[PDB]
This record gives structure tokens, C-alpha cells and sequence, in this order.
């Protein structure tokens, strides 16, 4: 099994730069709206006590330079919406893929482009951690690049990007501008929720050995969904949701193992331990392919 | 840190498919010419001038393309085509060397599907992840708009590790474009990337591998044939003069740890969220991602 990214073509050709003052932020053209994260209109004096709403007053279209390239887009509004900025243009990017904003939970995956100045640089796979964090690969000037998933052509775009934690990990808001987690967009040093593994993503992977032939950790034991939970937060593992349950099901079904039953399996292995053995050649499990990831890959 | 493909839209815009008879793949469609691995005839050469333009279905997306010529180029078919591809970006066609990295774009029935990061093995296989109908999915580079293709996809060998062609069509290994269960020969650990990436742990604030000793250079070798790791040349040691520049620790340092961590192993800690010493970051994939 391997990380694979969405091919990003379709995202690519929807980067733009904005740029306020003397600050450069990435944006998502999508029709005749550009999207970017709202502090690039704070300057070094703000960020640190964002008076972004007042400070959005003093702003008017001409102070905002927006650049396909190094064509320039004249704005012709513009709004703030939570942690966002909205630019109306007067051009509709000619490139806009069929697209829709969705709000990812905990677990999900998606695929990351990382932009610079408007330019894309790499994309890599990234999963939303249960604090709301993201494992990216984010320097200075990344910000507005966003993340994505794409089903029968049409891009769902999850995330842009905003921040890096102290320890290192990332936090962004959906395209509504609402923060995942509890950040908010200051430059301040931010803590998150103490992690954990996510549950749905492991049943996942145990599915994908069962799949490939690896299925010694199957056993004659089941459980209730409330009893599982109990124990799972005892070792860190998140609770399972009715909705986690309900995506477990095509893998399920193409195994013939109940999904109450691999939970049993789980419980068995967080409990006694691997015993030395390997599942898909690792002590470790893995909880960052979702059921939907293993269905691409299998 | 992370494993980070090349942005794939220059690549998407130039693939195709090319169906004859009963056999669907991929084809590159670069200017007039679609490339695509030869054996799309079978279900070669005696086969080949048995073949009309006719035979060859291409399409891009919904469109038909009109072939009006063809060759055979080693493993590969170059289709002429009546039609231009407008979005043919500046490229170049390149050989990798064993241990250089490339991205891949899978793809089936023409349509792009992933993309990843693969390494050309000591071996001259790749691990990748391609299913029925990948064949013809290509990896490349990108330096400054310009793509570099190196790879085109043809065969999944018995051990589940992958093996094709550059783009013409020589394979990479001992490998042949036939139906059978073909090996590989033995695989070693690309050493130059086990300490650019111990390097990128270093840069990301992960040191408990470290150590106050020093090695030679033959020493370290002498250890590292030991363990199926490739030789580091004097000039692997150049290429990592600038991630020894930034980090301060001498190149020969590091291969000190790296000889403890071999002789030792990791004792269940891990580095970079990895448990296993990770090669397919070149120097260069540190480089470009750090700075
Ligand atoms: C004492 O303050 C700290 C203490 C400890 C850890 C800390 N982290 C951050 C923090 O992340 N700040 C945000 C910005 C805030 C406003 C959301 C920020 O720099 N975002 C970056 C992406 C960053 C950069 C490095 N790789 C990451 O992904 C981004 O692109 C933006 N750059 C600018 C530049 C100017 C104006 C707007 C923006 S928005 C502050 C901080
Ligand atoms: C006794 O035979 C075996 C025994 C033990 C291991 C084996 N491996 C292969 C083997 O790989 N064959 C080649 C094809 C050969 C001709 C190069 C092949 O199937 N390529 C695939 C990609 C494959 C498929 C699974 N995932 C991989 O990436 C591709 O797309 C193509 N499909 C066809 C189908 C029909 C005609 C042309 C093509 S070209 C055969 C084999």
C-alpha cells in the first residue's frame, strides 16, 4: 500500500497569488472568486492581536493585487467570510472544474497541493488527525494552498491552509473559513487536543490484510459497539460512530467479516499485543488509509 | 517532512488511450506522436506489419484521435497522430540512474487515477502501487515547466514490485515485455538516501540516532556491504555537503550513525514516524522540500 495523492491538475489550474501590501498568500480561483486566507491584509504589527474585521474597513478593492502568473486580476469586491477573504474578479477562470466546499471529519483523508507565490511545488496525502491537526509539509509563504479530494471529476475542496503548531503539525479552516479544532488565526503559540488513534482507519487496514490473506488476528469473538468504545479510549483509539460503522460496510461485506466481529479482532490486539507477529509486513498499525483508500488501492 | 510527488497537471493534459483488439492501456500523446508499450497488439514485429493504422483506437477523453503512422521503437509504439496535443509542455526524455526518484502518474482507460513518489531500486524495479490496465502510466520529473520522463509502466513482477521501460522503451533490469513469472535480482539499501533522510530527521528536529563517534570512509563501507547497503562514493559524500553544511554534522558523523543504528537497530524508537530506515528521499527531494 502506498500514500497516493489525487492527481491535481484540476487544482492547479485554479492557484492564484494575493498579495496585500507587502504580504503574498496563496488563493483558489474558482468562477469569478478568489479565495485566500483573510490575514493577508495584516500587517507585522497586527497578527498578533487581530483586528481583522476592523481592519478589513480600511481595505478597499484597489488594495489588493491578484496575479494568475504575473497577469493581474482586477478586483471588483470583496468580503470576509469567518477566517476567509473573498476577492470578486472580473474574470471567470476559464480552468473551474466542477467543484463543491465539504467539511471533512477526523479520519478522512485528503490530498494536499503545496503552493508558493501561486506556483504549486508538490502534492502528498494528508490525514485529519482527532485534534484536528494535520501532518503537512508546510514552509513560509504556504499559505491558501488547499487540500482536496476528487470523485468522478468533481473536486471537493476540504482545506486551506493557515498555521503551523509549535510541535510541528499543521491547522487550517474548510472553504467557509471555519477553522478545524480549537485555532484561531493569530500569530500565537497554539496547543492542541492530545491525539489519538483513529479507530475506523485501523478496522480499515485490518480489512486489507483479511483482503491480501493476512487474517491470523481473526478470531471467534464479538462485541457490542458500546463495549468496544469503553476499551478502545482505554488505549488511546477514538470511539467509533454510527457513520464509522456505516463506511465499514463495503469492506464488510467484501469479506464476509461483521463489522462488530473486527472490532472484537481490534480489542483482542489491543489487549495482548502483537505477540511479535506482523500484519501486512508491520508491528505497526496503520490508521491514516480510510475504508474508501483501501477500496482505491485493493 | 513528508513524500511529496511533483504537481501531475502537465502530465494528466498528455495522456490517453489506445485500445487494438481486446487490449486497453495508456498511451503519452506529446505533439503528433502517442508513445504507449507495443505489446497493446497482442492478445512483435511479425505482429506489427500485420497491423493497420486502423487497428489503433486512441482517444483523449471523448475524442478520437486519427492515427496515421506508426513505429516500433524497442518495447515501445509511437503512434503518429493527425492531431497536435496543445498542451504538450516542453519535455525531455531521460534514463534514471538506480537511486534517483521520480513521481508517477497512474492512470487506467487514459484517465489519470494517483500520484505518487517511486524510486528506481538497486535492482532496477520500482514500488509501486499499478492494477490491471496500468500499463502505460509514466513517471517523470518537473524542473522549471520543463517535464522529464523517465519511466513507462509495463509489468507487475511475482513479489508484487513493478518494472518498465524509459521512454524508448528499454527496460530498466533484466526484464522482458512477455507473459511469465519473471525475478528480480537482489535489492540493496540506497545509502546515499538513508543519510539525506537522517539528515531530514536531523532538520526536523529528530536527533536520539545521534552520536559523539566518527568513522572512515572505508569503514563505514566495509559495515554497510555487510548489511546489503550500497557503497557511499566520495561523491555521495559531496552531494551531502550542503545538508552537512546546514546541520553542522560531518557527513562521516552521520554514517557513524548510521553504522550503530545497523548494527543495533532502532530498539522500537522511530525516526521521522517511520520504523524502518527509510531510502527513497534523494538529496535533492531533502533539499527542495526543506528550503
Ligand atoms: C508566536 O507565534 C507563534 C509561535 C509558535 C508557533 C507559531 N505558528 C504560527 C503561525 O503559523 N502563524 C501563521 C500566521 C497566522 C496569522 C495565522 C503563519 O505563519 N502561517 C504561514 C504558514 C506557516 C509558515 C511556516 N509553515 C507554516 O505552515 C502562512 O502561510 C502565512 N504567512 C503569513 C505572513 C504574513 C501574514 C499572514 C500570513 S499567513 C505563529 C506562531
Ligand atoms: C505467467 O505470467 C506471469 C506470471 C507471474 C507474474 C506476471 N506478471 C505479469 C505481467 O506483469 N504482465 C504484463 C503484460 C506483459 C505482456 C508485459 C501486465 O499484465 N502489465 C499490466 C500491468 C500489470 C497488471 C497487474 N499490475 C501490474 O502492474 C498492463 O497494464 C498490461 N496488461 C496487458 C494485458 C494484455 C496485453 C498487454 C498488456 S500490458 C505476467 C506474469
Amino acid at each position: 500500500f502506498r500514500k497516493m495523492a489525487f492527481p491535481s491538475g484540476k487544482v492547479e489550474g485554479c492557484m492564484v497569488q494575493v498579495t496585500c501590501g507587502t504580504t503574498t498568500l496563496n488563493g483558489l480561483w474558482l468562477d469569478d472568486v478568489v479565495y485566500c486566507p483573510r490575514h493577508v491584509i495584516c500587517t507585522s504589527e497586527d497578527m498578533l492581536n487581530p483586528n481583522c474585521e476592523d481592519l478589513l474597513i480600511r481595505k478597499s478593492n484597489h488594495n489588493f493585487l491578484v496575479q494568475a502568473g504575473n497577469v493581474q486580476l482586477r478586483v471588483i469586491g470583496h468580503s470576509m467570510q469567518n477566517c476567509v477573504l473573498k476577492l470578486k474578479v472580473d474574470t471567470a477562470n476559464p480552468k473551474t472544474p466542477k467543484y463543491k466546499f465539504v467539511r471533512i471529519q477526523p479520519g478522512q483523508t485528503f490530498s494536499v497541493l503545496a503552493c508558493y507565490n501561486g506556483s504549486p511545488s508538490g502534492v502528498y496525502q494528508c490525514a485529519m488527525r482527532p485534534n484536528f491537526t494535520i501532518k503537512g509539509s508546510f514552509l513560509n509563504g504556504s499559505c491558501g494552498s488547499v487540500g482536496f479530494n476528487i470523485d468522478y471529476d468533481c473536486v471537493s475542496f476540504c482545506y486551506m491552509h493557515h498555521m503551523e503548531l509549535p510541535t510541528g503539525v499543521h491547522a487550517g479552516t474548510d472553504l467557509e473559513g471555519n477553522f478545524y479544532g480549537p485555532f484561531v488565526d493569530r500569530q500565537t503559540a497554539q496547543a492542541a487536543g492530545t491525539d489519538t488513534t483513529i479507530t475506523v482507519n485501523v478496522l480499515a487496514w485490518l480489512y486489507a490484510a483479511v483482503i491480501n490473506g493476512d487474517r491470523w488476528f481473526l478470531n471467534r469473538f464479538t462485541t457490542t459497539l458500546n463495549d468496544f468504545n469503553l476499551v478502545a479510549m482505554k488505549y488511546n483509539y477514538e470511539p467509533l460512530t454510527q457513520d464509522h460503522v456505516d463506511i465499514l460496510g463495503p469492506l464488510s461485506a467484501q469479506t464476509g467479516i461483521a463489522v462488530l466481529d473486527m472490532c472484537a479482532s481490534l480489542k483482542e490486539l489491543l489487549q495482548n499485543g502483537m505477540n511479535g507477529r506482523t500484519i501486512l509486513g508491520s508491528a505497526l498499525l496503520e490508521d491514516e488509509f480510510t475504508p474508501f483508500d483501501v477500496v482505491r488501492q485493493c
